[PDB]
């Protein structure tokens, strides 16, 4: 029973290389000892339970043609550490239990799959997860608590989606988060307490969104921040700018520029060029 048809197998570590065959399905006869399974660059259309063996540590399925993953498919891959499903442009939705079983998973790639939404409980129990790549789908919203079990998540990539708002508990439970990329969305509001608990976050990209302002509490909630990108937003340099401006007076972080789009008499200037006296007619903190 030695190697799937058209693939190459290696014994240390136990590896099955099946890439670039235009397969329409996962090959049969995978040796049960297989630890690494390379199926990228095929045309596989669906996955089912009974397909993958329990020893896999690494599974690459990117650039296939996945449109369906049937319930139970990953359920017995207790040992799996990396799962790459990126670049399956017709995949479109995932059932709530897709990743049930995957408690040792450390990185999960789901970029460019045309996801518009996710089930609110799809990432529950992924306690080992460290990297989660969701960039360049079409995600419209992220529910409160969508990442709540991910106490080890270090990088979360959410750029290039269609997000408009970050709600109060969207990032609840992300106490290890180090980098959060949100650029290239259409974000218009961030809840005051959206970054609560992100005490280890050092990098935050928000550039290229529709932000006119950000609350003071959100920046205050990032005590470890080191690099913040804010450019290519329509920043309002009026009373709304003051909590951000005040945070900039005290913060030690690298930053992009923060260019005012309004009012016209300040358009083009950097938000940090404003003076305390530009804010003297502003109602006191509310
Ligand atoms: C990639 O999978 C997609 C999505 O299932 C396939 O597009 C479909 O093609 C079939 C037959 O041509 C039609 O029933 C559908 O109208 C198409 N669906 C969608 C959503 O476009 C496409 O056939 C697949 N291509 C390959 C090369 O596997
Ligand atoms: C990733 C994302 O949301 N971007 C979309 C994409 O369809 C397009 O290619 C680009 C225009 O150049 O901006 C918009
Ligand atoms: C697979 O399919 C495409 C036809 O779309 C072809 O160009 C390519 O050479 C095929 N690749 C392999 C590796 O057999
Ligand atoms: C900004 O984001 C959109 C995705 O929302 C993208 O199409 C475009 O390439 C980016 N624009 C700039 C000016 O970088």
């Amino acid at each position: 029973p030695s190697c799937p048809m058209l693939c190459t197998c290696y014994s240390s570590p136990p590896t099955v290389s099946c890439q670039a065959n235009n397969f329409s399905s996962v090959p049969l006869s995978l040796p049960p000892s297989t630890q690494r399974l390379f199926l990228q660059n095929n045309l596989i259309r669906s996955l089912r339970p009974g397909t993958f063996g329990p020893n896999l540590l690494t599974l690459w399925l990117f650039s296939n043609n996945l449109s369906t993953i049937y319930p139970g498919t990953f359920r017995h891959l207790q040992a799996l550490e990396e799962l790459d499903l990126g670049d399956n442009r017709h995949l479109r939705s995932l059932e709530p239990d897709t990743f049930q079983g995957l408690e040792r998973l450390q990185s999960l790639h789901l970029y460019r799959c045309q996801l518009s939404s996710l089930p609110g409980n799809i990432f529950r129990g992924l306690v080992s997860l460290q990297y989660l790549y969701l960039q360049e789908n079409s995600l419209l919203h992220l529910q409160d608590d969508l990442f709540a079990d991910l106490a080890n998540l270090s990088h979360l990539f959410l750029h290039g989606n269609r997000l408009r708002l970050l709600t109060e508990h969207v990032f609840r439970g992300l106490g290890s988060l180090d980098r959060l990329l949100l650029h290239g969305n259409r974000l218009q509001g961030v809840h005051r307490a959206a970054f609560h608990g992100l005490s280890r976050l050092t990098i935050l990209y928000l550039f290229n969104n529709s932000l006119a302002s950000l609350p003071g509490e959100a920046l205050a909630d990032l005590p470890a921040l080191e690099f913040l990108r804010l450019n290519a937003n329509p920043w309002a340099c009026d009373c709304r700018a003051r909590p951000l401006w005040a945070w900039f007076q005290r913060a030690r972080v690298s930053s992009s520029d923060v260019t005012c789009a309004t009012p016209p008499e300040r358009q083009g200037r950097d938000l940090r060029t404003l003076r305390d006296t530009d804010f003297q007619a502003c109602p006191p903190p509310t």
